[PDB]
Parts: structure tokens; sequence; C-alpha cells
């Protein structure tokens, strides 16, 4: 399938919603769930559809929020919830604006810029590194590691697969090794960051192993390299694709939060997730069995015509917009407030500064090679100042 099509899975989504919104895929050995209500039930019904990824060695990543079920999930989420509320995140608006204007300043001398390299990717890893309290100087190791962990394979063969899994194991092992070192440093001289806050809470007897702190830290770091960058760049993509939306947005700046919500629906940074059936369940007439894997495609739910009038049309003012781009239920994204404010601040600045931006003459579509993570490796824009 050409790159063009891998950036447009929405035709396959449509085809499945209108034939079998829940179906077992022999090749990939999963139940695909494509319709809105099904994606919602899968994500919500945590006692039916489990988040525990059972591999034969567990990783620290496998003990973090995203891979644990109740009761362990609520106790662990509770320790970190207050650090990521919309109010907690208002303190960071000024740092984000400063970081945005710093990065913009560095490529001011360029007529043509890569949104991804110069803007959408640096800002979120700089925030997450300040949140974790690790040296931004390691950003290259952070991206290479995070890229492996979210990477997808070229094909479904047993030997391309087997070799990717090997790289992910090595990258987990090196990510763990790295953070165990950080954890010792921060026991010696703590800092103002969430690794210390967690360590301070383990001091005080909260049920918390150092492996659990490492895993959470790795989850955050990976989120800081592989999510908000695609919201921002995918937003610019939609605005360059439909210049009518871009012209309206420039005239009505108050539409930017709404426009970012519609990008979340329409070019979702995360197209799907993974669950495991805990006990036999029936779902749209299909007989799901204990232990089978399930893939709810939020990207497809987001085009479901019964919930989104004219699903195929990008509407910056879309109302209602009840998307599940950040999930649904007890695992709903922890960084959603942070993501929303990182995107608003950098996008507003970009649009204010380069109202005549357009595709660079060397632009090429370069979709990310992943099945879940959805975005572009590169987005070359001509400023036209
Ligand atoms: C546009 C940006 C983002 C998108 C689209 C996104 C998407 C998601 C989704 C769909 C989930 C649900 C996972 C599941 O149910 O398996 C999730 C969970 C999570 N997200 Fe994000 N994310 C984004 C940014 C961030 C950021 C910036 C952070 C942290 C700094 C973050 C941290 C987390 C964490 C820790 C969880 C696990 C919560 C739990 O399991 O209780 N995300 N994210
Ligand atoms: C990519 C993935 C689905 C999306 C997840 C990812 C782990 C890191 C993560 C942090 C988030 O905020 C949700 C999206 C992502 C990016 C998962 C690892 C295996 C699965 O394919």
């Amino acid at each position: 399938q050409t790159k063009e099509e891998r950036f447009n899975p929405f035709s396959w989504y449509e085809e499945m919603r209108n034939t079998a919104p829940v179906q077992w895929d022999e090749e990939r050995q999963v139940w695909d769930v494509f319709h809105y209500d099904g994606v919602k039930e899968v994500l919500e019904q945590k006692n039916i559809f489990s988040s525990d990824r059972r591999p034969q060695r567990q990783t620290a990543l496998g003990t973090s929020l995203i891979n644990i079920d109740p009761p362990k999930h609520a106790e662990m989420r509770a320790l970190v919830n207050k650090a990521f509320t919309p109010k907690a995140m208002k303190a960071w608006e000024p740092k984000i604006a400063r970081i945005t204007n710093e990065l913009l300043q560095e490529v001011e001398h360029l007529e043509d810029i890569d949104i991804v390299e110069h803007l959408s990717y640096p800002l979120p890893v700089m925030v997450i590194a300040d949140i974790l309290g690790v040296p931004i100087e390691d950003q290259r190791q952070f991206k290479d590691w995070s890229d492996i962990i979210v990477a997808g394979p070229s094909n479904n063969e047993r030997e391309t697969l087997e070799k990717l899994q090997q790289e992910k194991m090595k990258a987990n092992d090196e990510l763990e090794t790295y953070f165990y070192r950080i954890i010792e440093e921060k026991r010696t001289r703590p800092g103002d960051d969430i690794i210390s806050v967690l360590l301070q809470a383990k001091e005080e007897g909260k049920q918390l192993t150092d492996e659990e702190i490492v895993g959470f830290s790795i989850l955050l770091l990976i989120a800081g390299n592989e999510t908000t960058t695609n919201l921002i760049s995918n937003t610019i993509y939609c605005l360059m694709e439909d210049k009518a939306s871009f012209e309206r947005l420039k005239r009505e700046k108050e539409l930017l939060p709404s426009g970012i919500e519609e990008v979340l629906r329409y070019r979702s940074p995360v197209q799907a997730l993974h669950r495991i059936v805990k006990e036999d369940v029936t779902l749209a007439g299909k007989k799901l069995k204990a232990g089978e894997h399930v893939v709810p495609w939020m990207g497809s739910a987001h085009r479901d015509a019964e919930y989104f009038e004219d699903p195929e049309v990008f509407k910056i003012d879309r109302k209602p917009n009840v998307h599940m781009a950040f999930g649904r239920g007890i695992h709903f994204c922890l960084g959603a407030p942070l993501a929303r404010i990182e995107a608003k601040i950098m996008l507003a600045e970009l649009i204010d500064r380069y109202p005549q931006m357009d595709w660079s003459p060397s632009f090429e579509l370069k979709p990310i090679e992943s099945t879940f993570v959805y975005g572009l490796k590169e987005l070359l824009i001509r400023k036209n100042v």
C-alpha cells in the first residue's frame, strides 16, 4: 500500500463499519472493533476488556498505568493525578510560550522549515524532560528509544516481526537502565520533578516499587516523544490541506481550541489501542473468547456517521465532537490537558507569525511507520514572509 494510503486508512475504516464493525482478522489474530459504540464499550468495560499485556519477562513499562487493571490502577493513578490536572498545567503555559518562541527564533533565518524537527517534536520532549527532571542533552537517545518502542513492522512475516520484538526488548532494557540511574541520582540530590515526588511518596510508605517509578517515567518520556508532536503537525497538515479552514481560522482565532479538537477526531495521533478479553463476551453478535486480543480503532469510531454528521469533512467548528482521541474510561489520557495546551500555544504562535505559510517546494508525504501512532515524519513548510 502506497504511503498515501497508509496516511488515509479512513476508506478501510468505512468499509468495515458498513459490513462487520467487529470481525476477527485471521492474519493479525485480533478482533478489530470499528464502530463508535463498540470502541466505547471496549475502552470503558475494563472488567471485560483488560489492559494487562501478558508476554516471558515483564518490563517496567508493563507495570505502568497503561498496562495495569484495577485495583492496582487506581492506587497508582492517584499518586500522580494532581500533577496533571488542567489547573496544574496552567503554571506551564508561560514555559511553553517561552520554549515555543525560543524554537521559532532558532529557525527565523530559514525561509523553509520542517515543522516536525524544528517545532512539533522539540517542544513536547523539552516539557516532559523538565517534568521528569532529566537532561534535555539526552534528547537524541530519548527519540531513538521512543521511536523503537512505538515502531511498527514492514510486514506480518514471522521473521520481520521477530527482529522488531528484539529491538524493542533492547530498548526497554536500555530505557530501564537509564532511569534506574536517574532514580539513584535523585535519591542523592532530589529535584523539583515528578520522579522525586514519587520517590518522596515511596519514602512515606505509599505502596510503590522503584520498578513502578521507572515504568511510569518511561511511559511519560515516550508520550513526550510520540503524541503531541503529531497533534501539532497533523493540525498544520489539515490547515494546509483545506485552505478555507485556514483562512477562517486566521479571521476567527477563538476557533483554535475547537480546531484542535477536530484534528483529534479527524487525524488522530493515536488510531487504536490494545485490550485482552478477560472472560467470554458477546460484541455485535461475535463471540469473543478469554485471552483473545482486541483492537478498538478510535480513528474509525471518529468517522462513524451516526455520531459525527458528515464524518469525512473537516469542520474547525465541529459541534458536537465527542471523540475518544484520548481514550475513554479509567485509562483516559493523563496528559490530555498538557497536550491541549502545548498544541494551542505553539499553533497560535505559528499561525500568528506565518499567516501565508504553504507547502514547501520540497515537501513530500512521509507517514510514520506504525499502525497505532499516526502522523508525519517530516512537514516541510514555506513561511512566505
Ligand atoms: C495529543 C497527545 C496525546 C494523545 C492523542 C494521547 C493519547 C492517549 C490515549 C488514547 C490514552 C489511553 C490509553 C489506553 O486506554 O490504553 C492515553 C493514556 C495515557 N497518556 Fe496520552 N496522549 C497524548 C499525550 C500525552 C502526554 C503529553 C502525556 C504525559 C505527559 C500522556 C500520558 C499518558 C498516560 C500516562 C496515559 C496512561 C493513563 C492510564 O492508563 O491511566 N499522553 N494517551
Ligand atoms: C504504540 C502503542 C499504542 C500507542 C501508545 C504506545 C505506548 C506509548 C503511548 C503513550 C500515550 O500517551 C498513548 C499512545 C502511546 C504512543 C503503545 C506501545 C505498543 C502499541 O502499539
